[PDB]
């Protein structure tokens, strides 16, 4: 009963509230949706940051990099914050966006690895250059909004070219938050080493019924902005339109 004019005005005004511009790309079936302040964003490039770590995870997980329960060692080394100076397993590590430790990760497939496994999924722009340790954070690797919910669908759906236990491993550790039967499933990335910085939030909402609705949020960062502007605009959109 709520017009479609009225709620591409609402999820607008959240993304005009936090003075930023973004699009929030809903996927219902095979149907693609755009919200937001920032429309034509739909189908631009930004690195993927540490989004890539749900796809770092795959990798290194089937290739037998890691284990769900090994626990990664903090080596004593200053860490950019003190929660990432610890001991932690991969999913520890999602929830903390720990990158020292996916570095690690990274390091143990290596580069040739890598750029085949990217290449094999066909993740954004699939180029991730010569360093196997920083391609997600700095370029050259890139992948656009769109591409990016298509992702998250396929995952959701288990339906990426890996083994269905390896996906549900993965999708174990990415539960950010229950409301009332509905559970969300995301992943935030931000990409501070690039200009202008890119924020983003991808995953699905899985509800009761079992229905799955992937959707990726896309703006830009700026600095004193709030990390969790990116999940308060998320929610608020999901929300508006009563997919939670
Ligand atoms: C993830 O994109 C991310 C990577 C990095 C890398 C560095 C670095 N010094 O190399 C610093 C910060 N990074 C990230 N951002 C996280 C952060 O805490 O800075 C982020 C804000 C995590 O917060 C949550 N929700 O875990 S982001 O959302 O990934």
């Amino acid at each position: 009963h709520i017009s479609s004019q009225q709620h591409e005005k609402a999820i607008k005004s959240y993304f005009d509230e936090a003075q930023t511009q973004g699009v929030i790309i809903i996927k219902e079936g095979k149907n693609l949706s755009t919200y937001g302040n920032a429309l034509a964003r739909a189908n631009k490039e930004y690195v993927p940051a540490s989004t890539f770590k749900m796809l770092n995870a795959l990798i290194g997980l089937e290739n037998h990099k890691a284990t769900t329960n090994e626990i990664f060692k903090w080596d004593g080394k200053k860490r950019t914050y003190p929660m990432w100076e610890k001991d932690m397993t991969l999913g520890e590590a999602m929830a903390l966006s720990a990158v020292p430790v996916y570095q690690e990760l990274a390091r143990r497939t290596g580069l040739e690895l890598m750029q085949k496994e990217v290449k094999r999924v066909n993740f954004g722009n699939t180029n991730i250059g010569t360093q196997v340790d920083n391609f997600w954070l700095v370029g050259p690797l890139k992948i656009t909004p769109v591409q990016e919910v298509n992702f998250a669908d396929d995952l959701a759906h288990n339906r990426l070219p890996f083994k269905l236990e390896t996906q549900e491993e993965v999708k174990k550790m990415l539960l950010i938050k229950e409301v009332n039967g509905s559970k969300i499933y995301a992943k935030s990335g931000w990409g501070m080493g690039v200009t202008p910085q890119v924020g983003w939030l991808t995953g699905w909402v899985e509800q009761a019924n079992g229905k799955k609705i992937p959707f990726s949020l896309n703006l830009e960062m700026k600095e004193g902005m709030s990390g969790s502007i990116r999940n308060e605009i998320t929610y608020k959109s999901l929300e508006n339109l009563g997919i939670i």
